[PDB]
């Protein structure tokens, strides 16, 4: 599957695709305003996941730091980014269908809209201002605005259990986001895709 990730803010931000224990095609590139990256993701992935990263600091080996959605200091992303993350979320092929979502569970730092460039399904879109508007205590003094897990770590918030429910703070991102899992065992925005659909993940899509 092709992925087209397009940088509509008026930022720089560090692209990153990763499924957790692997990067996806090169796993991470800079993107200044307006540039567009595509990369291909192999079919059959399960759990992938493309996010944007904020002020970035790479030596020429690219090896740094990012303030948001930092992956263990890489350029180019093997694991998964540090909270607050945006994220746009993928299962393909699984069973003749794509899956696709974006979440709020590990919080929020760039707007971002996740929509096919192929037939046969819709895109999510999370656009509000959510860092501008986020709750005294969720506001990451880094940047971005955490998701209460990250911040609190309770059973609750983080669904330990299993059993868990909303919350003043996952309603903070459903207010803003509907479209977005706000917490773990939140009524499911996943869109179902034609299987081997293509994409673009676009930050600032407004």
């Amino acid at each position: 599957a092709t992925f087209e990730i397009v940088n509509r803010c008026s930022y720089t931000v560090w692209a990153a695709a990763s499924k957790g224990d692997a990067a996806l095609d090169a796993g991470g590139r800079q993107l200044n305003s307006g540039e567009s990256w595509t990369i291909n993701v192999e079919p059959g992935t399960n759990g992938g996941k493309i996010w944007a990263r904020t002020d970035c600091y790479f030596d020429d080996s690219g090896s740094g730091i990012c303030k948001t959605g930092d992956c263990g200091g890489l350029l180019r992303c093997k694991r998964f980014g540090r909270p607050p993350t945006t994220l746009a979320e993928f299962s393909l092929n699984q069973y003749g269908k794509d899956y696709i979502d974006i979440s709020n569970i590990k919080g929020f730092n760039v707007p971002m809209n996740f929509s096919p460039t192929t037939r046969g399904c819709r895109g999510v879109r999370c656009a509000a201002d959510i860092v501008g508007q986020c709750p005294a205590k969720l506001k990451a003094p880094g940047g971005g605005c955490n998701d209460a897990c990250t911040v609190f770590q309770t059973s609750e918030y983080c669904c330990t259990t299993g059993k868990c429910g909303p919350t003043e703070y996952s309603r903070f991102f459903k207010r803003l986001c509907p479209d977005a899992f706000s917490y773990v065992l939140d009524k499911p925005t996943t869109v179902t895709c034609p299987g081997s659909s293509n994409y673009r993940v676009t930050f600032c899509p407004t």
